[PDB]
Formats: structure tokens, C-alpha cells, sequence
């Protein structure tokens, strides 16, 4: 394939035009979708890709200036869609990829028929009129642990993000992909994500959004899903899943995959 697609480990499964594009969150890669993809390929052409800076990507390609804001990732997404000649897709975005897809849709609404968000937030930091789940001091605390001992940080962070028991296979897999990131890139990307603020742009969104999350997610209070629904300019729906974890499609597929599929396959 072309350099852009190779650099993002792009996979295209199937032919035709009905197309779904799946974007992953911080610390993981396209493998996060391993329990969803089997249920899509009979009906849709499926496109997987990795975000620049994931451990599966070449660190020489990580441009710190380009990726200092989420727009860099949104332009990567649009580039891939253009290179593949995709004229319309359903975009499924996990965590930060939800907002990356939203930003892409503001520049190129024509490329997206709908967005399905899994574990999305427009803002992680609290203020006097907004609950995001983190005080700035909590985030200050986390930037420090990455610098001193990256391995320790990964082993402590993975259980909190994934939930469930700490020696579950899912926690181990995430700790592995998380540790595969170069520490300086993990820190830079972490800062960019946790300090982002997409709240102000939500009213400009026009592509319909399906807002899905676990009822227990350390990074996404349930009120965030309500905030998204109330402030997005587009038609939207919310479904909070009786699941635990920030990567619930990976760690609780039996309860989570059916929900995601219903929102992919059915329109508002």
C-alpha cells in the first residue's frame, strides 16, 4: 500500500462500498477490536488502522508538533479515507478516537454517515461548572510516574483503565501494548489527550452520534455521556452499558459487543 497506509498498519477486509472504519484509544492498537470485527465482515468492508505513536508504529514518524493537538490525528484519518477512495463510512471511535472522528467530521462531514463512540469524553478535567472525572492535580500526579519508571506506571495504570481483576488476560494485554510505546511519546500523547477540550466545538457537529460507555469507567463519569448528548449539535442517542472498564469491547465482549452492533446496524 502507500506510505500513509503502511505507516498506520492499515487493514482493509472485504470489498464493496458499505464501509466501517474503526479507530482505537490511548495505549492500545487495532487489536482492541478483535471481538467486534468478526461480526462486521459479512456485512461491511472493514477498515482498521493504528494511531501514530502506538507501539506498533515507527517512532521516527511521530511528529511532536503535528500531534500536539487532536487535529493532527484527525488529518491522518481523513488522509487514510482519501487514500482508500472511501466516499462514506460509519466511523467507530474508541476513547480519544471518538473525538478525533468528531473533529474530522467538522472538516469533512461528507465522509461520515454516522459516528459510534465508545468510552468518549470531550474534557477530562473538572471546572466549577463541569465534571470530567479528574482534578488537574490528579493528572499532574500521573505525568510524574511516567518519567521516573515507565514499566511501573504501565503495570499500575492498566488495571485501572481495564477494570476487572488485575491479573486478567485483558489487563495483561493492555499493559503490554501500553509498555510498547516509547515513554516520551506516551507522555506527550497522554498530555495532549488529558488536557484537550472539545466541549466548545460540540454544538457544530452535524453527523449523527451514538454515545456508548461502561457504567463503571474510571476515565468517563456517566454524566459525560449526558453532557455529550445535551451539547452535540447533531441527532444523538446514549446507551450506558452494564459493564466495567474503559476498553469494554476488549475485556467484556459478551455484554458489550451486542450493544455496539445494534448501534452500528440501526439508525436513530
Amino acid at each position: 500500500m502507500g506510505v500513509v497506509e503502511e505507516a498506520h498498519n492499515v487493514k482493509v477486509i472485504g470489498s464493496g462500498e458499505a464501509t466501517i472504519v474503526l479507530g482505537h484509544g490511548f495505549g492500545t492498537d487495532q487489536s482492541v477490536w478483535k471481538h467486534l470485527v468478526p461480526h462486521l465482515v459479512d456485512d461491511y468492508r472493514v477498515v482498521l488502522y493504528d494511531n501514530m505513536g502506538a507501539g506498533t508504529t515507527n517512532p521516527d514518524y511521530f511528529d511532536f508538533d503535528r500531534y500536539s493537538n487532536l487535529e493532527g490525528y484527525s488529518f491522518d484519518l481523513i488522509a487514510i479515507l482519501e487514500d482508500l477512495k472511501i466516499e462514506s463510512c460509519i466511523f467507530v471511535g474508541h476513547s480519544v478516537s471518538a473525538m478525533i472522528g468528531v473533529l474530522a467530521s467538522l472538516n469533512r462531514p461528507d465522509l461520515f454517515s454516522k459516528i459510534v463512540m465508545i468510552s468518549a469524553s470531550p474534557r477530562y478535567v473538572n471546572d466549577v461548572d463541569y465534571q470530567g472525572g479528574f482534578e488537574q492535580e490528579d493528572l499532574n500526579q500521573l505525568f510524574e510516574a511516567i518519567r521516573s519508571n515507565y514499566k511501573a506506571w504501565c503495570l499500575g495504570f492498566a488495571p485501572l483503565a481495564v477494570g476487572g481483576d488485575m491479573d486478567s488476560i485483558a489487563v495483561q494485554e493492555f499493559s503490554r501494548t501500553l509498555f510498547n510505546m516509547r515513554p516520551d511519546i506516551a507522555l506527550s500523547v497522554g498530555q495532549t489527550i488529558f488536557q484537550s477540550d472539545m466541549r466548545q466545538i460540540l454544538p457544530f457537529v452535524t453527523v449523527p452520534c451514538h454515545i456508548l460507555q461502561s457504567v463503571k469507567d474510571l476515565a468517563v463519569p456517566v454524566v459525560v455521556s449526558e453532557y455529550l448528548h445535551a451539547n452535540l449539535g447533531c441527532e444523538s442517542v446514549v446507551e450506558v452499558i452494564p459493564s466495567d472498564g474503559h476498553l469494554p469491547q476488549l475485556s467484556s465482549p459478551d455484554s458489550v459487543i451486542p450493544v455496539i452492533l445494534r448501534h452500528i446496524r440501526n439508525d436513530i
